[PDB]
């Protein structure tokens, strides 16, 4: 097929439409399901909600240029941040979850989001 991989890969590592727990157990299962445990990833953010509005950050409908090559969202998104506990690089990879709603920063390629900026911090609520 025509490379849609980076976009699908972004969705696999960062998207979960309708989550139910958004707690520590949620992160443990999700990091395992999405294959981010070998080695344990230190931090990973899952975005929830409408997929179309995430893709829309790559265009002017829901995004603005940020730091030249990135895009910052116009609207807030419900997100769950999973942060690794302990000093081991091996499973079981335990995580602490943080629920939040904020604007996010992503990198796009061909109008599709392909990178999530985990380093971005926001004007708090």
């Amino acid at each position: 097929a025509q490379d849609d991989y980076r976009y699908i890969h972004f969705l696999t590592q960062h998207y979960d439409a309708k989550p139910k727990g958004r707690n520590d157990e949620y992160c443990f299962n999700m990091m395992k399901n999405r294959r981010l445990t070998r080695p344990c990833k230190d931090r990973n953010t899952f975005i929830h909600g409408n997929k179309n509005d995430i893709k829309a950050i790559c265009e002017d409908r829901n995004g603005q240029p940020y730091r030249g090559d990135l895009r910052i969202s116009k609207s807030e998104f419900q997100i769950t941040i999973c942060k690794h506990k302990g000093g081991s690089s091996r499973p079981p990879c335990r995580y602490g979850a943080t629920e939040d709603s904020r604007v996010i920063v992503v990198g796009c390629e061909n109008g599709l989001p392909v990178h999530f900026d985990e380093s971005f911090i926001t004007p708090r609520h």
